[PDB]
DNA sequence: AATACCACTGGCGGTGATAT
DNA sequence: TATATCACCGCCAGTGGTAT
């Protein structure tokens, strides 16, 4: 698969911390966030690690479930969500 | 490959809202299908395609054709508009 | 367990030409 | 023209099976 942006790299990286350092407190593993995010357990393993891109969508699911804000991991889907609400305002 | 699903009564009929809204303003703005083509980074068939409901809107084209179009995106999609808010939730 | 690896495919979001 | 509607399909997110 083409590489992913060092950026896009380091969100992941970021956004895996986050889910280690929450998952014991919030009740999390790998197949129950799948579950909530009506995806298998391999999509989100490579969502952590770096292999698939992460989006919009995907990043605000995960940020309600970890209790972050998106920011926390990617402060440019961040600015991205933050742009199209613009439009609605 | 060569599958394309089709759009659902909802997809079609924002779709209907945004070409409606188009032909409303198009010269009052100065517009034409392959400005706004070039204004959203592809041909004249890829805007045929959203405005005519073969291909359905995301929420990152219904907000660049909002601001363009300077309607709010609710005008022609309320469930897009509803769906980036849903996501704004999560940033602040 | 819980997670990672891997080959694979559906459909997203287009393209260019041509017909109206 | 300006638009609509062909035929066409690359690409990769997500899969599901299996291994660690």
């Amino acid at each position: 698969k083409k590489p992913l942006t060092q950026e896009q790299l380091e969100d992941a990286r970021r956004l895996k911390a986050i889910y280690e350092k929450k998952k014991n407190e919030l009740g999390l593993s790998q197949e129950s966030l799948a579950d909530k995010l009506g995806m298998g357990q391999s999509g989100i393993g490579a969502l952590f690690n770096g292999i698939n891109a992460l989006n919009a969508y995907n990043a605000a699911l995960l940020a309600k479930i970890l209790k972050v804000s998106v920011e926390e991991f990617s402060p440019s889907i961040a600015r991205e969500i933050y742009e199209m609400y613009e439009a609605v305002s």
